[PDB]
């Protein structure tokens, strides 16, 4: 027979980093 | 034969938004 | 046949969230 199948999809990523700070306040 | 290795990871994540706007000045 | 080859690459993620507060306004 041929080859065994490929494996399964790589592992997920995970979730990306918290955003940047938000603007500074208002004068 | 047998399926091979999981594949390569998955991509790194995106870096969420800002976040909020602090809050303003004294009056 | 052989074990098979390396799977797909695995599957993005989410953005992460909203980052911290901005600092209060200017006196
Ligand atoms: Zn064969
Ligand atoms: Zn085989």
């Amino acid at each position: 027979g041929p080859p065994g199948p490929p494996g399964p999809p790589g592992p997920p990523a995970l979730p990306g980093p918290p955003g940047p700070p938000g603007p500074p306040g208002p004068p």
